[PDB]
């Protein structure tokens, strides 16, 4: 069982300097928004899967863009009642390969997404922009 | 319903420049680890609640340190089977006030934590270091 550890310390009003393996970032009221950071965690975790799978499937990737939009409940806790994720692969990428990468990620490999999936409505979409 | 949006773009091998409201950070294989970022999101979201509550309860806070440790499953998806969170309030803070702040956050206000709670075993602890 892999162990991950992070440590936070107050940096400014309701803001924390957050220590991770690659460095420290400020998260909170006067720093990176925590809920926006959750979307970043989801997007990057899944993006890593998609990148590796597309590569394994011999696709020529020039760029991968991921757009996440979350809609929050109005009462506490204000969790995301809905999260929309759109994957855009740019390059010589076949729609079938992108679809397989997105499904494998969202249904089997993405650890972050797997943890919040049971508490929100997930809407996933993707598209390829064929470019040389 | 508040809407949060973030956009990611490939920056390096399996890494993404992630655009948020305060700026851009690199998340992925060669940047901030996605699962570590999830812990940062949880810690900072809750930390914001604790800060505000302690302030409301008239506590004199010199510092707030939050330690998160996550243990991952060995098979995919490698979600955190357990997440330990330790809150340390430093200053003229009464243990009773910290306890109330931690419980209100973890049980009602923390949006990020509320979303992953149903998929993991949460172990919460706290302590005060009385300092002038």
């Amino acid at each position: 069982m892999e162990v991950k550890e992070v440590e936070l310390e107050l940096s400014s009003e309701a803001t924390f300097l957050s220590k991770t393996s690659i460095g420290e970032i400020t998260a909170g009221e006067k720093g990176l928004n925590p809920m926006e950071l959750l979307l970043v965690s989801i997007g990057s975790c899944s993006g890593v899967d998609v990148y590796h799978i597309l590569k394994k499937k011999r696709q020529e990737v020039k760029d991968i863009k991921i757009f996440l939009k979350g809609k929050r409940r109005e009462k506490h806790p204000k969790i995301y009642e809905e999260i929309e994720i759109k994957y855009v692969a740019v390059g010589k990428v076949e729609e079938k390969a992108l679809e397989q990468a997105v499904k494998l990620s969202t249904e089997k490999y993405c650890s972050v997404l797997a943890m919040v999936k049971p508490s929100t409505n997930l809407k996933i979409s993707w598209e390829v922009k064929w470019e040389e």
